[PDB]
């Protein structure tokens, strides 16, 4: 069908995808934000369908889809569940992504099957407790030993840091030749979960998103043999971006689902509520709030699919990832933000899902590159251009 | 001292509150706001301080305090914990509020010795599961027995609700004149709790003020005196707005103080944490953020301010009071979520306050008049006056 | 290249068509802003370019443009002058475009060759002094008489109103069935420049788009032949809905002409402006408000050529039209009043062009359906949705 | 009665005030606004009122009026005419202001008695083509020779530049220590209108305040003597910093007045203008926005009523009155905004009032000091604070 619509072979895939989700996801949804249980029993079915070998090509045993449609499915998964979106993304996004990036012939046939099939879970760590959104000024360090390297530092918030089978780590192996250019010198290093070396932190509890993991990753004389480095040494932090820059369009891709997900609900109970005689759905202190909800959600979805399909073109798209999600997130948590309140006392009850989706949207205004820190790529982007 | 400022006389009343409030609330908010278990102990000690008889005069056992005081209080009690905010603020303006407003002589002297002590916690039933902007569309009923009446129906939301000593609930006592006038027939009833007739129902779960109690009620044959009726039969709703007036008052100053505390930590934070070789204060997308909270919350606190001076001089102020809620929680809720951003990941982490700023302050923007009833209300009054 | 790109098709057109606006057009454009002098030399120039019968199929002596080439030519007049693209736009779209959709084969080829060519300018009466967003409520009148009907009434805010030289005006021709259904009953009917019976009113001055004719008409006993009743008797406001529909598109892509155009100069003059020793655009206060506005411009862009997009392949696009013109032209006035504060006391000069952009853009918020307005159509038809 | 409404004595010199600005200065607004004919006249039979005197001392001839009254008679012209308010403002806050601050007693036995009459109108030279923000950037140099100074420099948008008796100039008279501290090394000169040295360049059109004098000034050679010299010696920027604040008030006050007009007049329009069988004003999405802005305009009126306050009071008010400037400035030019989108088409037409009076509070957000530079201004403050 047209560019911006689902198109036969998209909606092939999503329809019956979709009913998984409201069959099998929606069901759990609460109790999981209630106890933060760690949802495996989903993640095995899901894995089984090729959910987290995504854009993995199939001859490493993935799913070989386009930028596109994992990044609608990301959406479709983030309307139901946004701890197991965030689970889905960040797997495919950013460890997997990484290696499949930078990975050699050799690393990505040893990581990619075990990845793709979700016999292991994928954690990538670059933040620290030091360092977020000025990532390169990491202090984590690797040093070179014999048959390969020795990791010491600690990473924080990492997305399936206990769970994960596969780690993706950044670390410092020479010294910056100035603080401006501090990004170079940090290299990447892949490797399965270690024997030892390796220590879960204590477990923060989070605003939202409860079951997806998130640790705090303590690395102790870690050691990693030779084939570990990922990438050329000192030149991880360019690699870094590019997979921040895929990561984006799933992050902005689950925006728009929660979003959309408190839209739906908020409509539909607006024209169920009566008020002073009629469906609140009739003024419009209520209706305007629908409009410009849904307005800016489609908004934001055409640029989530436009930065996704520049990326599938091979052509760049560090600017137009950015602009979505920067859009999306910030137009996600206000049309959450809007359902609470059209539910009036309800939404401020958890019997009710619309609480639930702000605060799991709130976080994707910080992750993956807070929406501050996209207005600098985004005007840095507009200025070079003149 | 100037109007706009602490006097000297308010100083030495809120001074030794302040300590008092840091060194016994604020050690438990986390924890109260994770359990939800109401805090008895910090009622018994406020009681004794006579902070649950704040408005009621001292001939009734009460502190006797102005508006104005009493305001400053509940904004300082917020700095530290919402729901206890919640709780002093309702207590005073509602229940105790509409009985000091339209007892008899011998209904006061009954009922508010025993809640100026916070012997008895006073909860005000208005809202019902099909009614709450629209209040005068409550079917809770009284009729007319031997001795006194007879309440059946159900309220939603209320505030001590399972914990209160004395009960305030609205009911019809005579039929509409039409559904344009559904406001007359409404009466409002005081009386002690109930032996029998009355149960609590199925507790909800909060996004916030988790230790706030907030309970449905379920009346069937509730039997009250004649002694119970408050005002005049059937003229009870005119009350129930002049209590609400008051009443958003207080909730102004439990926004401002709940955006006070956001502000004040983010400023905190800014100034200590680095990134790119300096503060983060440093950088304009946080310090523009700082600036325009601060500029709003002292806006909202002139609001409130004056909405209590009118109070105080007797003079009409639902318009004032209308504007200062309005304000106050706009600016408090969105000043809380900027906190929220400023800390970044640590922002979504339940070990720092401000997640539970923004969720405490939520409430705000719906409780006692959402935002779209007020901006009706006010734009009505603006109207009037041509 | 991909679809929201400009085609190699679409580049052949543009491409030439830049160069001739930038040349032409841009030079004059703040002298006509000052004047409001109708650049009659310039319409002559452009309807060479087929873009006075853009739509009107080659057969009729049109362009047979898709609406979504169209759409890109008006955004690119609107970057150099938001006059000549109301002109432009209105010409097209509504008089031209309410012809070509309801019109007989005979009065296709009367009228849409003239049109077309831009020898006959065409003027759309539907507001009047006591309707606008409720245009239904019109009172001219169109009484039956010997061989034709003779029009009586006003018509406000008319776009070529002075210089058209045909005219389509709705106008009451049969009683309305009920109040709730007073669109029925109402009749379009095409003519040309009366020799009597139609004259123009004191002419207003606008805020901005000065060189745009804007006229008030006065039909005084107007007779129209048999021939001149366009569309159905009395089913004139059904075409009048859809006529709309279209003209919003390119209202749309005006606004975010506007917009781009004065993101455009902020972003050239916030790089060369330095203060404080750098350039300002290196202040996150200058660069935020850049960043902001070109995200929501390009999603704007997205809005409209979806539209279009819809509109070219004969599927419904009321929802869509609504909701990039809604986004587009709230957006782009936005972004005007930022690059006005970046300039600061130069935004504020007319020496500058951003002040312009702004007064011009202002607007694409009120003219074919205010915000408000949009905001209805959309929630309506989202609701029906369910 | 209450602090924040008028006092007896207010009322008694306001009441008397609004109706010679209601019967002399409304009339011709709308004409000064499209000629740009400065009103000699009125200023005259202002000068009568105390206005261009009002906070220079009775000893020195002037009305020896308070902060507050002068911040609310400026709040009062500028409801009228936006143009005359600044002309009041600026000649009373900048020139005056500053020969009161930092004059000698002789200097202001000679200066004060004339500005204070308005024989005499004073022009504050600081901005300059390079330098506007960055203020202590500037150019304009004064070198000392026989028996005074000899001043050459171009100053930027100085209002009363053309029309001024009096003129303040700073001009650099000493090297900067450091490009840190290039604000020491800074003089103020304060002078009648020369013969000779001082030219005014070509005139600028202005988006809005179209009557209200403002030019470019160009120094050549121009000889002053000792007693030229205002303030210490390389001192004068210290001093220009104290200035702005007082004179941030009064435009605080300027953009309160332009807005409640713009308010006040969409009420009234609001409640006539009927749609859809109703007044508009009974639509939530029109009485909405009447809320919104009468709710910020009532905060802004007490922000700068406070900054006042603290001023007179002789107390430190640079974080106060930089508040009250921001508030105001950006919620009147909202409200003006909302008030043209209220009469939808009528809003665009010079014939009503509104969209002047957007023009003429646009600069309230850029004169002395931007929106940016007072978020700057407020974050020092509130993080010195700790
Ligand atoms: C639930 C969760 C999951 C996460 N998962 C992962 C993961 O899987 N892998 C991983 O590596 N990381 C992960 N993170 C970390 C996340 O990427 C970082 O939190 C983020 O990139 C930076 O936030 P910070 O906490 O470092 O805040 P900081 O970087 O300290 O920033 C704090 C505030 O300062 C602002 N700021 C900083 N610099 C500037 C500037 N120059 N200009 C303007 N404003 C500025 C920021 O925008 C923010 O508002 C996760 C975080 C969370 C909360
Ligand atoms: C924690 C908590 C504590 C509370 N405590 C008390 C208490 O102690 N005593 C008591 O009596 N009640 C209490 N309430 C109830 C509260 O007062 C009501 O929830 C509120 O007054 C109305 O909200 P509602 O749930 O009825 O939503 P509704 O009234 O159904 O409104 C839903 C949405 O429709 C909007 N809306 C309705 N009408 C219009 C209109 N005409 N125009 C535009 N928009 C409209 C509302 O603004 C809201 O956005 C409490 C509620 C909560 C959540
Ligand atoms: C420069 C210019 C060119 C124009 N050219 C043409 C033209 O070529 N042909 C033509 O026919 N007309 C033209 N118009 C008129 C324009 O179409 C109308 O102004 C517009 O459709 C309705 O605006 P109004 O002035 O009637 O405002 P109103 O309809 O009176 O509305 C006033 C305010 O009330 C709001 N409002 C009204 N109803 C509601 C509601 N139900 N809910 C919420 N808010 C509501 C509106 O949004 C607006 O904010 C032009 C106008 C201008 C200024
Ligand atoms: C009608 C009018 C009357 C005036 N009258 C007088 C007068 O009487 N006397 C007088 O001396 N001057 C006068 N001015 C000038 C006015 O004071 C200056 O324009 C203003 O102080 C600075 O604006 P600028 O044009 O220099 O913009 P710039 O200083 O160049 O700033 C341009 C943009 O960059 C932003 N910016 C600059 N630095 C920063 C930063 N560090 N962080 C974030 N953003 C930044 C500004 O906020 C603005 O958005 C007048 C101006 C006008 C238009």
């Amino acid at each position: 069908g047209l560019w911006f619509e689902e198109g036969a072979e998209e909606r092939q895939v999503l329809g019956p995808f979709r009913e998984f989700l409201k069959a099998e996801v929606a069901p759990g949804a609460a109790e999981r934000d209630r106890t933060g249980a760690f949802p495996w029993d989903l993640v095995r079915k899901l894995a089984e369908f090729g959910v987290f070998g995504a854009l993995v090509p199939e001859a490493y045993g993935g799913a070989g889809l386009s930028t596109r449609l994992f990044a609608r499915m990301v959406e479709a998964i983030a309307y139901y569940d946004g701890a197991l979106a965030l689970t889905v993304a960040s797997h495919n996004s950013l460890a997997t992504g990484h290696i499949l990036l930078a990975g050699s012939e050799a690393q990505k046939e040893a990581f990619l099957p075990k990845l793709a099939s979700g016999e292991a879970l994928g954690a990538w760590g670059l933040t620290e407790p030091g360092s977020g959104s000025d990532a390169a000024a990491l202090k984590t360090k690797a040093e070179k030993v014999e048959g390969g390297w020795r990791l010491n530092g600690t990473k924080q918030f990492i997305t399936q840091g206990s769970v994960a089978g596969v780690y993706v780590v950044m670390a410092r192996t020479d010294p910056p030749p100035s603080p401006e250019r501090k990004h170079q010198g940090i290299s990447a290093f892949a490797f399965f979960r270690p024997e030892r070396g390796l220590k879960v932190g204590r477990k923060e509890e989070k605003l939202g998103l409860t079951a997806s993991d998130t640790a705090q990753l303590i690395l102790e004389d870690l050691f990693v043999p030779e084939e570990a480095l990922l990438g050329e040494r000192g030149k991880g932090f360019y690699d870094v971006l590019r997979v921040l820059d895929g990561g984006r369009i799933g992050i902005a891709a689950m925006a728009v689902g929660l979003g959309q997900a408190a839209l739906d609900y908020a409509l539909a109970y607006a024209k169920g509520r009566e008020a002073f005689g009629r469906p609140i759905a009739e003024f419009e202190g209520v209706s305007f709030k629908l409009a410009e909800a849904a307005t800016e959600l489609e908004a934001a979805r055409l640029l989530y699919l436009k930065a996704a399909e520049l990326k599938d073109a091979g052509r760049p798209f560090t600017l137009e990832a950015a602009q979505a999600k920067l859009f999306a997130s910030e137009a996600a948590v206000k049309a959450c933000d809007e359902a609470i309140q059209i539910l009036g006392g309800y939404g401020y009850v958890k019997d009710y899902p619309v609480e639930r989706y702000w605060r799991d949207a709130r976080l994707t205004r910080i992750g993956e590159g807070t929406s501050e820190i996209l207005k600098l790529v985004i005007a840095r982007r507009l200025l070079e251009a003149v």
